[PDB]
């Protein structure tokens, strides 16, 4: 079988975007791989060309430390989901507004931010802002996972206690919890941005068909917001529910596909 290879990051909206893209390519008639690395490396292989291409970038703020190095090694095809928020995020009953009122407050956060994962774009600039903001001596910024942060944030709202979290927009977090951005004066996490796909320097000339389809996704919060909440809910199932998403939503998967295979997806 032909073969398509995506490098992506276990984060909840890209690994339902990488498995919904696995199970399009598979209906192709692709032995798809899917491979799970670190930001770094995701970026890295893409730049060599050892994967075919990543849905997974944050452009322009949150990825600059990766992107800006390497964008001579990879074609960016433009947005795949307009509309991201990356920021510095508390539960709505803490009274403060903006990132600069955590000023001399660090006690009743036990003098931690909560963070995903080391290397992560989102974190990187995090840490950023902490220094820019003259916040990083008062607030130790720890690195986790997406996993562990949001498990901190849902024990943190039910103890009802102070908790401070890097999050996004799209994510459930949002619907499920009463939680709000914080004001960024400086715009150091950036204003709303967007997740690009990049395919690898020779994908174009190599394999048309895996290069169209990487040039065609495109989705919104109507469709990733209900699968990362699944998924979520379900863990373990991310493959499975990329396959029901794939059945349910047959004509805006039909947009991805060269004309050639459309019909597979009825």
């Amino acid at each position: 079988l032909k073969s398509v290879k995506i490098g992506y990051v276990n984060w909840g909206g890209e690994t339902a975007a990488t498995n919904v893209l696995k199970v399009v390519f598979e209906k192709m008639g692709y032995n798809a791989e899917i491979f799970s690395v670190t930001t770094s490396i995701m970026y890295q292989y893409l730049a060599s060309g050892k994967i075919d291409g990543t849905v997974s970038s944050w452009v322009p703020t949150a990825d600059k430390f990766y992107y800006e190095k390497l964008k001579t090694k990879f074609v960016d095809l433009g947005a795949n989901y307009e509309g991201t928020i990356q920021g510095f995020v508390v539960p709505s009953y803490v009274p403060i507004s903006s990132i600069s009122e955590l000023k001399g407050k660090g006690d009743k956060f036990k003098n931690k931010m909560i963070g995903i994962d080391a290397g992560a774009g989102t974190q990187i600039v995090t840490e950023q802002a902490l220094n820019y903001y003259g916040l990083s001596k008062e607030y130790e910024l720890v690195p986790s996972s997406e996993s562990v942060m949001l498990a901190s944030l849902d024990s943190s709202i039910k103890r009802n206690e102070w908790i401070l979290v890097p999050l996004w927009k799209p994510h459930w977090a949002f619907s499920r919890y009463d939680i709000k951005f914080l004001d960024d004066p400086d715009l150091i996490m950036g204003g709303i941005e967007s997740v690009h796909t990049l395919v690898r320097l020779g994908l174009e000339n190599d394999d048309f068909d895996a290069y169209y389809v990487f040039d065609h996704f495109y989705w919104s919060d109507d469709l990733i917001l209900p699968l990362m909440d699944k998924n979520d809910k379900e863990p373990g199932k991310e493959y499975r529910n990329a396959v029901e998403f794939v059945e349910k939503n047959k004509e805006i998967v039909k947009t991805w596909v060269p004309e050639k295979y459309k019909t597979l997806f009825d």
